């Protein structure tokens, strides 16, 4: 299966790279008639078959693929885009370690993902269903990562789903800032890292270098410290300001975010996040108070609490100071869904509405077979559990969140969307310009590091990072089991519709926020991304609504 | 612990100081009373010394004082930045060169606690090569750039700790193999594994759909960490070089880092592999030399009666087709002393002589109450060991060798220097520009690629590389147990002399190659390296203790 899957995986690639950069205009497909297509390029010519969505991104079938007779290579055409984008010999040796490590990740999904059905799919491990994620679905190496060869990609990599023990440091006390808020403790915190066999173990070591109150451990991923810590802070460890203790605890594995890692010994309820250095103090220690308010905002208001949208909390922070000590020194420690989940309840990413299975099933299908009911119906479910909260916080409070298909998660049970769980906002989160009532409420400390933007900057939150970056891609899957995408936008439009009529009281707020202009604004091409005039596209909801 | 942070940072200020002040970087300024002074910009250094045969200060640590601040390494490199035009880049360069230093002197520092100088000699051979020092003229002498505590700790010789080779495979076509006379890759491999390893590697082999027209290549761990994991991550996600991972014993560095030893079972062969940190025909045509030195060794009376060894490279090999390959893909097989030595016979590293215990006691002291001979007897067996081999090899043949520390074995037996063996030297080595008949039977292989040089600039390579580099911290050892330089350097001059007067044919070679001439030149340094035009003319000892 050597040679079998090199060909699938580059073809897969190829056309994913082809499709997303003629839907960002860097080139344009010229018809051929007959589901035909081209795109010419200096010094080649791509010919495929392919579907047009409705959102102008060519549906193209890897299979089809032909560059005159030369094989089809992820490489070559990456070679042939240099003089298109301006690339510098540099620039390209970057992305082919990108290209390349995105090819190794999905070798490794495509041999770990053979044999099974969408429906097995869907029974895995909520924790391995996610590590088995496609990735990023709009950029084109989406599990480059630069610096990570392939020791490193295998070993901390999501994809790989393979587990491993953190680093621990002790500092001094008067060189970090701790926010842990409530009723946690550093020896909680440790309980969740540690089991007791191991804390016995840790505070041996721990006295034996002669430790005491005046330090405080602190968690490091350990390829932080193998390529960053152990090596940019050197003189700290040899002058005794830091203290390397060496690896112990539980087991961790990373999530799609690659910094947050979940733990597999022990389910505990609280995942981490910690510093990786690849490509300050103010930002990390206002989440905590971010998180505080906006689980407030959706306790109390009503349409809000409907909808059931939780918000996972950040309870601690750390980092160190006396700028460097702070971007790279530090941990966060976050809610794990399963606090908040009931006992039949499973998390899942929403990114994995746009898996399908080795027989291109779609995953998404897979739910809707198991809930008994109807795709209209299990579809406008979905969207008044997610799009509805979302809209709401913004046109009401004037709050905008990223809302991508790996930083939303759905509590499903027997196949249907239960609620919404929300996890990420920091530099994620930011706010309109206009002075809503309803922000009174935000604390100073939040306000002074969260960008303050018009209405028009924040749509595109949810335009372009919701729709343009999730829906997109899902609903041609829905058209493959039965429901075009005019339909599909039909029903996201009167959810939309439905919701605004019971809100006759912000029939300004949104206009303001208009999701109905029968245009969408695009985001310039300004430095062409490849790794994780004025020119407007037409609005799918506008389109589904004219006769 | 504060009083070893100390010790350490004041032995490193001496050594930084008085090796600058030989080179002329500055000079110290006489008090009077053994008292000396060294001005810098913004400080000025004082300190108690003896300058000795060489010009070169023997620093009492405990006398350093540097006005108000405290002894810190860190300062003084700092207020060498303009002396030496250092950038801030550089310097930043040299402090992780600097506080790596400080680390291995700290671990060398604990694991030598309590032990006495015949102690120390009673040490495992492998043992005793790890606790050394290092190299004596160079600032910062374990400084590897990249290395941090994790790297330094798990792979650099003074932590003594072992470690798996990872291992590759690479197609036959892509490989040069230079294996000669009985020797079998399968014999290098159950070198390298036990059985049970072995057969666990075969399997690997096998589910990774190899045959015969693949090889094994092993890789240091930190090569395949660092560089060839990423830098070559496009061959392997293609499937031109397969990832194996670490098999089979476990290996301990030697003082040249490159060069391991097998530590699990002792085979008689180290291996040498690449470590890229900062072409083919150098390292491929260097062991046609060896195989030729030994020819002379065995040939010569004068060597054979001195017993001389060369060690051997029967195995070699490296990566070409598809430069960086050859460089970054290869190894080295070497001969282990042991092949050569007596059942009654013990290695040392000749660096050994320049070590003294916690109680400053010179470990050359115990090695003397040992062999129950008086000092002068004893140096006179280690001149006539080492020097006249060497300079026989060089006025008969016009060779020239490299003769440090760390590549000069030698072989024990009850405390007494038998003989020496010689090892890494395939680009330390250099021949005269002279024709002499006894060279004409140097394969050509070997002539073009080693450089040619002149007989007055050939003597440098034996003066500067084993006198000044060599004996220069060994006779002040000597001084102190009751044998002043100026002896210790007449004895010398007696073997040489002794030497020549038994074989009066050279008498002309001896002329060209007279280390008796009254001065010595030395070559202007205008970039000075701390890592592992001209000056005044120096006094030659031999000539001075001729007088």
């Amino acid at each position: 299966m050597n040679h079998k899957d090199w060909d699938f995986v580059n073809r897969q690639l190829v056309a994913k790279m082809l499709a997303e950069l003629e839907y960002e205009q860097v080139f344009h497909a010229e018809s051929q008639g007959d589901g035909r297509y081209c795109i010419n390029l200096p010094g080649a010519q791509w010919r495929f078959s392919a579907e047009r969505g409705i959102w102008g991104w060519l549906w193209i079938d890897a299979q089809t693929l032909r560059c005159a007779d030369e094989p089809v290579l992820a490489q070559t055409l990456l070679m042939q885009l240099k003089p298109v984008l301006s690339m510098s010999d540099a620039t390209v040796a970057e992305h082919m370690q990108d290209l390349y490590a995105t090819l190794l990740g999905d070798l490794q999904l495509l041999k770990a993902r053979r044999g099974l059905s969408a429906s097995d799919l869907i029974d895995l491990d909520a924790d391995r269903l996610q590590c088995l994620l496609s990735g990023h679905p709009k950029f084109a190496f989406n599990k480059g990562r630069r610096g990570w060869g392939k020791e490193a990609l295998e070993r901390y990599a999501p994809e790989y789903a393979n587990t491993f023990r953190l680093h621990w440091l002790a500092v001094k006390r008067e060189h970090m800032v701790w926010r842990c808020d409530g009723s946690l403790t550093i020896g909680t915190l440790l309980a969740a890292a540690m089991d007791p066999q191991e804390f016995a173990r840790f505070n041996q070591v721990w006295q034996d270098n002669g430790l005491d109150n005046d330090w405080l451990p602190l968690p490091v991923h350990p390829w932080q410290w193998q390529q960053k810590i152990s090596l940019d802070f050197i003189a700290d460890l040899a002058e005794g300001r830091m203290v390397s203790l060496g690896e112990f605890g539980d087991l961790w594995l990373a999530q799609q975010s690659l910094r947050t890692l979940t733990n597999a010994s022990r389910q505990g309820g609280l995942d981490i996040k910690l510093p990786l250095t690849i490509y300050p103090g103010k930002y990390i220690a206002a989440g905590p108070l971010a998180s505080r308010w906006l689980q407030q905002v959706f306790a109390t208001d009503a349409t809000l609490k409907q909808s059931g949208a939780v918000i996972l909390g950040e309870p601690a922070a750390g980092y160190v100071s006396h700028y460097r000590y702070q971007e790279m020194l530090g941990v966060i420690w976050r809610e794990n869904p399963c606090r908040w989940l009931k006992p039949d309840e499973s998390p899942i990413l929403m990114a994995t509405l746009m898996e399908c299975d080795e027989n291109n099933q779609p995953l998404i299908g897979a739910y809707i077979d198991r809930s008994g009911l109807d795709a209209e119906t299990w579809l406008t479910q979905l969207f008044r559990v997610v799009v509805v909260p979302l809209y709401h916080l913004l046109c009401r409070y004037g709050v905008a969140l990223i809302a991508h298909g790996q930083n939303i998660t759905l509590a499903m049970k027997k196949g249907v969307p239960q609620r919404v769980l929300l996890k990420d906002f920091q530099g994620d989160m930011r706010l309109v310009k206009d002075a809503f009532p309803e922000m009174d409420s935000l604390p100073q400390e939040v306000r002074d590091v969260t960008a303050r933007l018009s209405a028009d900057y924040l749509i595109h939150d949810l335009q372009t990072g919701h729709f343009v970056t999730v829906l997109r891609f899902v609903s041609p899957l829905m058209a493959r089991l039965g429901v075009p995408e005019r339909r599909f936008y039909q029903l996201l439009a009167a959810v939309l519709s439905d919701y605004m009529q019971e809100h006759p009281q912000m029939s300004a707020r949104f206009a303001l926020f208009s999701l109905f202009k029968p245009q969408i604004i695009r985001v310039v091409l300004n430095p062409v991304k490849l790794t994780w005039y004025l020119e407007d596209l037409q609005n799918p909801l506008w389109l589904a609504t004219r006769d």
